[PDB]
């Protein structure tokens, strides 16, 4: 099987025959639990976007763990020029890897990199499907209420990471339509309460979500879930 | 009570408890009615995207009067380079702000930021939804037609400003597709008849919305409506 | 009337009243068969993105032929400071030139133009839906499956080029389900064969969406259909 820890934010650690983070914002998370030392041996790394809190410590994991970073082509070429191996995708592209498949999903975001003072280009946002024995896991991304997510519901999601700290993203309210739309077997509410602007009713959509047949899993930083 | 006046193009002025501008694309504008010393006190400043007709004079109308630009992420990035004041937000989020609710929407199009000869990212373009008293607002920028607008349903918008210009965005028979599956109260529509290029026939949007059943208010640059 | 001619990857030359050439990937696409110096006079050059196998040669085809190139604002504007004559458009924007109407349609992708070794931003990425003497041309560029493409249903499109070499793209089970959203009475696999990463079961696509009611042309790198 595989162990699935939600370490805060949009950061998701999947421990199975192959370790793999998505979205890394390690340091300067002010609510991970855990150093980057306290990470496990990683293979692989998925990066949703280019924002500073989801590329995260992908630079420095990679080349600790001589660990793959799996993302948009724009975003690989950023982090090829820093000397971190790569496997470039983009947006509704899938590949087959030896633990499984991954797949990007569409999301509606941005998806800026910023380097020093320099905001550069990290292609389109995305979110990750990922199939790893037989289960689904869903992790949005950074992303508001699309219709394209509707597209996810055929897929039988198994995990959802849905965002719902609001503002940059979706909020309680938009976050549960998602969760209709998707129709996971289980969600998990993530990017939110890391700072102010970011607070939510994490409660009310666990609440809400539920009257609509979903289950929710409200995990804190650090606990985590089987499949 | 509040006073939207449309200034032509993609302009956009709302005075309530505070004063509002959308895209002010005001001194360079051929259409607009005002100069800059002809707006009133200006509290918040939304940009939909980077192209400059939209952009605009934000940055020195900002200043001015100490306002506060609310924008997408890598929007407000580079406006906060050059001393502007910024609420950052991305596609989807909303915020309750001291005047109301706005709510980023996505939108079809892109978000170049042109200084100097450099095209920088700024990240993705959107439309806005206000909130205010009760009444709704939807401003969609710059945009082809998208399934996301479907999403406006259900919000059951009193005015719905639409690009009829066509070429750069939707043209008079796609944006009366926009207007169908929006179903607003009213559509006024906008970023046409600037230059030559975005000529649209506004009567004829006019007679084919409303045969559709959406009322048409085709507003001249300087004429406004009472919310 | 017209010969459509795919020439490998996503390449496609229309030839008619004009000659129209779709992201011209000429010289260093080995599964092209001709080199530039065997394109006929071309008068406009189409590029869905900033992509350097999409973009292309479009610069010295440009120049050469003294063409003018149709693609987004901010690829226009790259093109241009090369020295290009350009007719910028945007997502969702159509205009009609003297050959016929081309419409850019919205593609869930990136666009970022690789100059050196830098990541130019290059807008978002498009397909085109271009209408020729009655006839409809559909070109998805590099897209994943986008709830989008069934805006196109409607049109009634006679021919729909579609990517199917997975990973940067959509592979051939997406493919499908873009080819049932959009009901093309053709529709020709593309932007898979190229390399090992983006190798196809074309023959596998062929009979998957045959079953699904869509007729499929498989078109080899130098074959050619009359519209
Ligand atoms: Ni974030
Ligand atoms: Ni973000
Ligand atoms: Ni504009
Ligand atoms: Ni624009
Ligand atoms: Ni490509
Ligand atoms: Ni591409």
């Amino acid at each position: 099987g595989m162990k699935v820890t939600f370490l805060g934010h949009a950061v998701v650690l999947i421990e199975g025959k192959k370790n793999i983070i998505i979205d890394p914002f390690i340091s300067g998370n002010p609510v991970c639990p855990v150093k980057l030392e306290g990470l496990p041996k990683i293979d692989y790394i998925l990066v949703t976007h280019g924002h500073g809190d989801h590329l995260g410590d992908a630079v420095e994991i990679a080349k600790k763990n001589d660990a793959t970073v799996i993302s948009n082509y724009e975003i690989c070429h950023y982090l090829g020029k820093k000397g971190v191996k790569t496997h470039a995708m983009h947006i509704g592209g899938s590949y087959l890897f030896d633990f499984g498949r991954v797949k990007m999903t569409p999301a509606v975001h941005g998806s800026g990199i910023l380097d020093g003072d320099s905001m550069i280009y990290g292609g389109n946002p995305s979110g990750f499907l990922i199939t790893i024995e037989g289960k689904k896991i869903y992790h949005a991304g950074d992303t508001g209420l699309t219709r394209e997510m509707e597209l996810l519901a055929e897929e039988n999601v198994d995990v959802a990471f849905l965002p719902i700290g609001g503002n940059f993203v979706m909020d309680v309210e938009d976050a549960v339509r998602a969760a209709v739309m998707i129709k996971p077997k289980k969600v998990v509410p993530m990017h939110y309460g890391t700072w102010e602007l970011i607070f939510a009713d994490v409660e009310l959509f666990k609440k809400k979500v539920e009257e609509k047949g979903v289950e929710c899993v409200i995990l804190e930083p650090g606990e985590s879930l089987e499949l």
